[PDB]
């Protein structure tokens, strides 16, 4: 309602897009023109590959953030990474973790780290 | 209201909305990821492990949580996980830090202040 609004509101003013430019995942969804796309189970935002034509629908959404569509695939973690969009998981190394993403960053001493290994 | 600031205050953070809790005496902190402070309107990852049944007692404006099984200084987990708060301003203009994740950008950089708050 006006919950889905406000929250691709916050989303969008995180990543610096306009609100329209957000889309929540859902199993056939049109993808094209979306710069967002939002993950309501993990709620988790990741930006979209530039040059999904209009037409091409979600398939699937693993929680390591690979976004299959009717055109092709993509691992939006990878994609985080390579813009530096990252989550700071709660915690450290000290107190353990699990990781499930490439964007996502576990905090030591002497700084963060991503994993780049099986997830 | 609430509910919205949960939601930005989450996205921030990357946490889930339920995962934000608003700062009050008495509020359970267990299972929470980020605390709000609606005074100083300001939000801090908390540390992970404090326990349920675990209440929040103070909230200085120095980010300094004291709750039911101790404290922990919330600027200073915060620079350990480098979430900072650039200040309006600069050297140039003057300003006031309160918190140790508070930066004052100058002509070379931003910098953090380390000492007396």
């Amino acid at each position: 309602s006006t919950g889905i609004l406000t929250n691709k509101q916050a989303v969008a003013r995180h990543f610096g897009v306009k609100q329209s430019e957000v889309v929540y995942f859902s199993v056939g969804v049109d993808l094209g023109g979306y710069k967002v796309i939002y993950d309501k189970e993990t709620q988790r935002a990741y930006s979209l590959p530039v040059g999904i034509a209009s037409g091409t629908t979600a398939v699937s959404l693993s929680t390591a953030a690979v976004l299959v569509h009717s055109a092709g695939s993509v691992d939006l973690g990878s994609l985080a990474v390579s813009r530096e969009e990252y989550v700071t998981l709660p915690g450290s190394f000290d107190s353990g973790s699990t990781l499930n993403v490439k964007n996502e960053l576990l905090t030591y001493t002497d700084g963060k780290y991503r994993w780049d290994g099986i997830l």
